[PDB]
C-alpha cells in the first residue's frame, strides 16, 4: 500500500512515484504507467457523511458526463472492488503546470494572456451553461493552466442544475460561491440558481487578471456587499425596483449614496474593450448581466470568438448507505473489464 506523509495513498500499481501536491482530502501526482505521462491523483474518503457523498456523487457524474477541452475530465478512479472494502476513492485527472490563483499571485498576465483566459473560461462555461448546470464556485484556483496556458475549469463539487423559478429568497442568507467570487444578489435575494451567478463569478475573474488583486476581497461574508457597492456604486431606482423582497431593498435603500468607480480609474492599464465586458459582467442586476454566450460573442474575445468551435453539452442535466451505492456504481466502469 503506498503512503505518503504517513496516510494510504493506494493508488495501485498502475500510478508510481508519488509526490506530495497538497491537502485540497489529499493531492498528489504520480507516474501514470499505461500512458506514460505523470498525473494529479486526488484522494477522497466521503463515506461517513452525507455531504461528502453528495457533493462526491454530483461532481464525478458531471465530470464523467461533461466532455469539453476548459473542462477538466476524469481519467480514471481507483477504489476496491467491493463496497464493503471501499474506504476512499482516488480520482485521477490531468496533471495541469499551475492555476490562475497560483499564477496571479506571482505574474503579471499580458493582455493577450488575459483575452486567452477569459476566452477559454467562457468557452468551458458555455457548455456547463448549456448542460443546464451552474458550476457556483469559479474563483481563480479552480481554473486550472498547463505549461502552454490551455485553461480547464474544475472543482464541480458544488454545482447545480439550474432552477431559475426557484431563485429567490431572502435577506443575508446565502452562502454560494466563494466570499469574494460571490454576486451581490446571493447576500440580497438569491440562491445562486441562476447563470449569472457564475457570470458575476467571471466577472471578478478577469478584474483579478487585470490587477493582480481581487476586485472584492471582503473581509468577511458582509463586507462582501460593502465592496460590491463601493465600486458599483448605489443601484438605480430600476435595479431596487427589482428586489421586491424589503428586507434587502430597504437594507439598500438605508445606504447613504454611492457613486461608480469608473472601471478605467480601476484599471488604467486596462482594454477598453476589456472593460466594456467587465462593466457587462459586474452589472448589479442579474436580469441585466451578460449571459455567457453574449459574454464569447464581444468585441474584446474577436480573435477567438467562433460559435461553430464553441460547443454545447449533447446531453444537458436535469442517505450516504445509498449513496455509497451510487458512487460504487458510477466508478464501475473504471474496474478491470
Amino acid at each position: 500500500p503506498e503512503m505518503v506523509r504517513g496516510q494510504v495513498f493506494d493508488v495501485g500499481p498502475r500510478y508510481t512515484n508519488l509526490s506530495y501536491i497538497g491537502e485540497g482530502g489529499m493531492v498528489c501526482s504520480a507516474y501514470d504507467n499505461v500512458n506514460k505521462v505523470r498525473v494529479a491523483i486526488k484522494k477522497i474518503s466521503p463515506f461517513e457523511h452525507q455531504t461528502y457523498c453528495q457533493r462526491t456523487l454530483r461532481e464525478i457524474k458531471i465530470l464523467l458526463r461533461f466532455r469539453h477541452e476548459n473542462i477538466i475530465g476524469i481519467n480514471d478512479i481507483i477504489r476496491a472492488p467491493t463496497i464493503e472494502q471501499m474506504k476512499d476513492v482516488y480520482i485521477v485527472q490531468d496533471l495541469m503546470e499551475t492555476d490562475l490563483y497560483k499564477l496571479l499571485k506571482t505574474q503579471h498576465l499580458s493582455n493577450d494572456h488575459i483575452c486567452y483566459f477569459l476566452y477559454q473560461i467562457l468557452r468551458g462555461l458555455k457548455y456547463i451553461h448549456s448542460a443546464n448546470v451552474l458550476h457556483r464556485d469559479l474563483k481563480p484556483s479552480n481554473l486550472l493552466l498547463n505549461t502552454t496556458c490551455d485553461l480547464k475549469i474544475c472543482d464541480f463539487g458544488l454545482a447545480r442544475v439550474a432552477d431559475p423559478d426557484h431563485d429567490h429568497t431572502g435577506f443575508l442568507t446565502e452562502y454560494v460561491a466563494t466570499r469574494w467570487y460571490r454576486a451581490p444578489e446571493i447576500m440580497l435575494n438569491s440562491k445562486g440558481y441562476t447563470k449569472s451567478i457564475d457570470i458575476w463569478s467571471v466577472g471578478c475573474i478577469l478584474a483579478e487578471m487585470l490587477s493582480n488583486r481581487p476586485i472584492f476581497p471582503g473581509k468577511h461574508y458582509l463586507d462582501q456587499l460593502n465592496h460590491i457597492l463601493g465600486i458599483l456604486g448605489s443601484p438605480s431606482q430600476e435595479d431596487l425596483n427589482c428586489i421586491i423582497n424589503l428586507k434587502a431593498r430597504n437594507y439598500l435603500l438605508s445606504l447613504p449614496h454611492k457613486n461608480k468607480v469608473p472601471w478605467n480609474r480601476l484599471f488604467p492599464n486596462a482594454d477598453s474593450k476589456a472593460l466594456d465586458l467587465l462593466d457587462k459582467m459586474l452589472t448589479f442586476n442579474p436580469h441585466k448581466r451578460i449571459e455567457v454566450e453574449q459574454a464569447l460573442a464581444h468585441p474584446y474575445l474577436e480573435q477567438y470568438y467562433d460559435p461553430s468551435d464553441e460547443p454545447i453539452a449533447e446531453a444537458p442535466f436535469k442517505p450516504k448507505e445509498k449513496l455509497k451505492e451510487l458512487i460504487f456504481e458510477e466508478t464501475a466502469r473504471f474496474q478491470p473489464g
